[PDB]
């Protein structure tokens, strides 16, 4: 369990922003519905606003949520009305959000050799949600300098907060003649992607200097693509911000790194085709689950194949799905997880043996447990509550599966079961730390090599 991960540097962009959540109860929809009016809702419920322009719209938007038991996110109308929501609706507690600000912190606990990220928007309130040792990137005196990021806040800058609302299953309420029971626990989310605030983009001060970032860095994790809107107020498109993500990696790939991408639920269908078309062809790693994939695999245009995994779920589709993948869009390994496995694939000519490989995936299986089981990762330590949880039973008939399957290849496939947590404490964002872990322990193992 010896760490070469610590001899790793690593680049991260683009999205941080604060998490403000409220832990819903029985008392606090009670008490909604008695200030609001009970008539007044239902009212509101049957107009469905799209966006929250009055306080009996997000009354309205939540109670509707919670009926389905099924996620859902709807914007505030105006950026000038950040201040009022806050004051009206309070929350329980703040954290660093997003996949830079989350992933970025654990890389820093896990004590990482360099860890630097960016983010557009950099206000005090955000620069103190990040770990001590992070570093942010800041030209003056035209070069490049690379400092905390308490050193480097701005005072007139704005602030991106997403409003989280979670209720647990089964909370019990009347409205009307009509008694609410949830199915799902879920959240309600109050967000709104960056126009007029900021963009996701890097800088034009600092675009002349990613060069000279990936030379003092071994890898980069890129994320937040799913921000992008189709058009702008200004004129601008979705095009306009792909194509210079994509300047990005081209100019962080003319030194040598390794580049990752996590595929998100991007519900929008043009903006993850832009993601297929602009990101995935110029990446070397990405990871996934089942779901996405066979998205993935529909947009080239594999329908036959995106049907079987989504309706069976069998592994011998889900490995042929990730080979498809792999030969076209120039990667060096595809990774596929699931709760009950995690399956890693790579050419024939990698320069990782099969058991190394194992080990690169057998890290991120403790990874995940440490985080679901615990709720959160605040000491290296605690990867040892993670090792406890012992191998997924299904896993291991999986794995006699694939060994079998290797009856008649130029690849090397590799499938280890998941330390699966009966009672997690938290579900979010636990495919971001899997695949993390996975692609950092991936390029300890190379850089030995
Ligand atoms: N109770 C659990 N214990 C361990 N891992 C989990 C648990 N629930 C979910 N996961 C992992 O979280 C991943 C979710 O990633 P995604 O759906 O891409 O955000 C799954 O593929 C599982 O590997």
């Amino acid at each position: 369990h010896m760490e070469d991960i610590k001899k790793i540097s690593i680049f991260l962009a683009y999205n941080v922003n604060v998490d403000a959540i409220k832990y819903l109860k029985e008392e606090d929809i009670q008490k909604l519905i008695e200030e609001f009016g009970e008539e007044e809702i239902i009212e509101k419920i049957e107009e469905y606003p799209r966006k929250i322009k009055e306080p009996l719209d997000f009354v309205a938007r939540l109670i509707h949520a919670i009926k389905t038991g099924k996620p859902a996110a709807v914007p505030l109308d105006n950026e000038e009305l950040n201040k009022w929501f806050d004051s009206l609706f309070k929350y329980d507690e703040e954290r660093m959000g997003g996949q830079v600000g989350i992933i970025a912190n654990l890389l820093a606990i896990l004590d990482l050799k360099k860890v630097i990220a960016y983010s557009p928007l950099l206000s005090k309130k955000q620069a103190e949600m990040f770990n001590n040792d992070l570093l942010y990137p800041i030209v003056e005196n035209g070069k490049l300098v690379l400092k905390k990021p308490i050193e480097a806040y701005k005072d007139n800058d704005p602030i991106k907060i997403n409003r989280i609302f979670e209720f647990k299953e089964g909370i019990k309420f009347k409205l009307g003649d009509e008694k609410i029971i949830a199915p799902q626990a879920n959240r309600f989310i109050v967000a709104s992607r960056p126009e007029n605030l900021a963009r996701i983009e890097i800088k034009e001060d600092l675009k002349k200097y990613l060069p000279e970032i990936g030379e003092m860095v071994d890898c980069a994790i890129l994320s937040g693509y799913q921000g992008i809107k189709e058009k702008y107020s200004d004129g601008k498109t979705a095009e306009y911000y792909f194509k210079r993500a994509k300047e990005d990696i081209k100019l962080l790939k003319k030194k040598d790194i390794k580049v990752h991408l996590e595929f998100a639920s991007i519900q929008n269908i043009k903006i993850r085709k832009k993601v297929v078309d602009y990101i995935l062809p110029n990446v070397d790693s990405v990871g996934m689950d089942e779901t996405e994939i066979a998205n993935i695999l529909n947009i080239l245009g594999y329908e036959e194949l995106s049907e079987k995994i989504l309706k069976d779920s069998k592994i011998e589709d889900v490995i042929e799905g990730a080979k498809i993948l792999l030969d076209k869009f120039n990667l060096e390994v595809v990774q596929v997880h699931t709760i009950y496995y995690i399956l890693f694939i790579s050419k024939k000519d990698n320069p990782l043996s099969k058991e190394e490989l194992k080990k690169t995936l057998e890290f991120a299986t403790i990874l995940a447990a440490t985080k679901a089981k615990l709720g959160d990762i605040k000491n290296i330590e605690d990867l040892k509550v993670g090792l406890k949880v012992p191998h997924n039973k299904y896993g291991e008939l999986l794995k006699e599966i694939v060994e079998k399957l290797k009856k008649k290849e130029d690849y090397k496939i590799v499938l280890i079961p998941s330390r699966f947590v009966e009672n997690p404490k938290s579900t979010v964002g636990l495919g971001d730390t899997i695949s993390t872990g996975a692609f950092v322990s991936y390029v300890s193992l190379l850089k030995k090599k």
